[PDB]
């Protein structure tokens, strides 16, 4: 299918300054309420299981945020399994949102394949977290910032057909 809708205005990196800006993303239509909203969080790129095709419990990895601390957006690499399985697996591990970074530098629409965007309703209708495809360029920029010791904070704004501030 194409369940991931390419939007130019829906994803904002708020920190650090080096990568701060607004980026394109493809937001899944599932996992969000049917009304407008935003989610503010901080990005984690896991040490293992980076494609989220296995249980994070096998790795003793959890994304649950401590009370009072920003919700965790998990950065996940494209490959080996379909996108809603990645979202489901990240969700079981306590992720507040998932960003799936393309393995190729290319237009986002090309990443939404029939092989990776699957119709299974058990997965689609049980995802509760925002799920977005992002470019290799953004994925690499986020990884670079994180490796340098910076927190990467982000906002996902999904309200359709209205500009975002």
């Amino acid at each position: 299918g194409s369940r991931f809708v390419v939007e130019k205005n829906n994803l904002k990196v708020t920190s650090p300054d080096s990568i701060k800006g607004i980026y394109e993303c493809a937001i899944g239509n599932f996992g969000v309420p049917q009304y407008g909203g935003t989610l503010v969080g901080t990005v984690v790129y896991p040490k293992s299981n980076q494609k989220a095709c296995k249980s994070y419990s096998d790795f003793d990895i959890s994304f649950k945020s401590k009370p009072g601390r920003l919700p965790t957006f998990v950065l996940i690499d494209r490959g080996d399994c379909y996108f809603t399985l990645k979202a489901w697996i990240a969700q079981q591990a306590g992720a507040a949102a998932i960003l799936v970074a393309d393995s190729k530098a290319e237009p986002l629409i090309t990443m939404d394949t029939p092989e990776e965007d699957k119709s299974d309703a058990d997965y689609l209708q049980n995802i509760t977290i925002p799920s977005a495809l992002i470019t290799k360029t953004l994925g690499d920029s986020i990884k670079s910032a994180l490796s340098g010791g910076d927190m990467v904070n982000m906002k996902l704004d999904w309200t359709e057909s209205v500009p975002h501030p």
